[PDB]
């Protein structure tokens, strides 16, 4: 109800407190010599962690402008994470120095606005100038060189990631999971990925991993939007009967059938999950259609007239293992002929040599290629469970940055990146002086990553950082062996993908913070 509001500088500097807290907790674990972080907790035993995602999940501040502060900070820096797949820490340190630089510039009289597009116009300058500087990571051979180094200097990893890429192309899709034995097996089955994840997060069955997991689900396909129940609860009888996972793909799932669905699944009746149809328009119907021939079923079509009274097991797909994330979901194997996927990659074939609009080209070249490339699964082998789901983590954590590696490229890592393109940049000015000196405060803000990382080490950073502006190319600093040199030889290197999207939220969330004029929030 009744709100307490801050003009001006108040709220600027209660953001700027905030910032500082925030940054000041999640950047004294930045570089190789990381600080340890205590975080205390309720339920008996403190943990200690290096990592600064879940140093920045942790933190929230009593006063209430610097707590919404400090979150719109942390969301944009888990937007970085989401998208690059890590850089949450050094996002967050980059939006600290970004805004202390330009808040203090605002002090002193300059107009926000222009501050905010000198800003911007010194990160794409950065943008552009990283793509240049981006080594391509295509050979297997820096395949195997990004899962090594991206997995603590995990060389198997490498090779596992290289010729899993080697099978199902660089673009094809890659999952890994438990497996028996000591030794480490590599599979390729049929079987897709479409960018459609749970409908809702209470589908999740493994809180661990924040994936929907269902080992030999048994899907519903159809076209029309799931309501209402009546029309829909004959499959779930079916599948209680026959005692196999449910799973739901759907134009759209609403109303109470989800809330239902979601009742059941907590009560442990029968697993049900729910994922959206990919697409919109009939192309969605079209790859309905083919999930359908993938997994051997049929899809219930409002438009052929059939509905989902009569819809039986016999009648309807089937899968061997499907992982649901947020976002997107992967299935694994789809049981079913082979002779229907040849027969729908061959019309999807005529599809292309008959095709007249150029983005519909496209469309079915992604198509087909995801329909006809399959699926590789890749099972860790150890002797007991608990280094072997440690494993399983950094198998998932290399595949990622391999796959980001990929799309985008490598560069030195250890905020060498930033401060070479930092220094490349060093003639750029903007319309305005207000221009010039937010170019300068995005120069010094790249130029602080490095700074922070060689504090951590223990060694004074500007004489450091002297030094590594002076070098060209990758030449940089390594934490770790405190010498310098060449950073992709001594390997210590991450994707491009991860800096870019680490300046661009930074920088954006800075903006946004300067230009701020008001402050609402919650009366204490």
């Amino acid at each position: 109800a009744a709100k307490d509001v801050k003009f001006g500088n108040d709220a600027r500097v209660k953001m700027l407190r905030g910032v500082n807290v925030l940054a000041d907790a999640v950047k004294v674990t930045l570089g190789p010599k990381g600080r340890n972080v205590v975080l205390d907790k309720s339920f008996g035993a403190p943990t200690i962690t290096k990592d600064g995602v879940s140093v920045a999940r942790e933190i929230e501040l009593e006063d209430k402008f610097e707590n919404m502060g400090a979150q719109m900070v942390k969301e944009v820096a888990s937007k970085a994470n989401d998208a690059a797949g890590d850089g949450t820490t050094t996002a967050t340190v980059l939006a600290q120095a970004i805004i202390t630089e330009g808040l203090k510039a605002v002090a002193a009289g300059m107009n926000p606005m222009d501050l905010k597009r000198g800003i911007d116009k010194a990160v794409t300058a950065a943008v552009e100038e990283l793509k240049a500087l981006s080594v391509p990571c295509s050979d297997s051979k820096a395949i195997a060189q990004v899962g090594t180094i991206s997995a603590n200097s995990d060389e198997t990893v490498g090779k596992l990631i290289a010729e899993a890429m080697d099978k199902v192309g660089k673009e094809g899709v890659i999952t890994v999971e438990d497996g028996t034995g000591l030794q480490d097996e590599l599979d390729v089955v049929e079987g897709m990925q479409f960018d459609r994840g749970y409908l809702s997060p209470y589908f999740i069955n493994k809180p661990e991993t924040g994936a929907v997991e269902l080992e030999s689900p048994f899907i519903l396909l159809a076209d029309k939007k799931i309501s209402n129940i009546r029309e829909m609860l004959p499959v779930l009888e079916a599948v209680a009967k026959a005692g196999k996972p449910l799973l739901i793909i759907a134009e759209d799932v609403e109303g109470e059938a989800l809330a239902t669905l979601v009742v059941n699944t907590m009560r442990g009746i029968v697993k049900v999950a729910a994922v959206k149809a990919p697409g919109f328009g009939d192309r969605r119907k079209a790859m309905l259609q083919d999930i359908a021939t993938l997994t051997g079923g049929t899809v219930i079509s409002e438009e052929i007239g059939m509905e989902l009274e009569k819809a039986t097991l016999e009648d309807l797909g089937q899968a061997k293992r499907v992982v649901i994330n947020k976002d997107t979901t992967t299935i694994i194997d789809g049981v079913g002929e082979e002779a229907a996927i040849q027969g729908r990659v061959a019309q999807i074939r005529q599809q292309i040599e008959e095709a007249t609009s150029d983005y519909d080209r496209e469309k079915l070249q992604e198509r087909v290629a995801k329909l006809a490339g399959g699926v590789a699964v890749i099972k860790v082998g150890a002797a007991t469970e608990v280094e072997m789901k440690e494993k399983k983590a950094r198998v998932e954590d290399a595949l990622h940055a391999t796959r980001a590696a990929v799309e985008e490229g490598v560069v030195a890592g250890g905020g060498v990146a930033l401060i070479r393109v930092a220094s490349k940049l060093a003639d750029l000015r903007g319309q305005n002086e207000d221009q010039n000196v937010g170019i300068k405060v995005a120069l010094r803000a790249m130029e602080a990553p490095l700074r922070q990382i060689v504090l951590n080490c223990g060694e004074e950073p500007s004489v450091v950082a002297n030094t590594v502006k002076g070098g060209d190319g990758n030449y940089g600093y390594n934490a770790a062996t405190e010498e310098y040199g060449n950073m992709i030889d001594m390997g210590i290197l991450d994707p491009t993908k991860v800096t870019r999207s680490a300046l661009q939220y930074a920088a954006s969330v800075a903006g946004l913070m300067i230009t701020t004029e008001c402050m609402v929030t919650d009366l204490p």
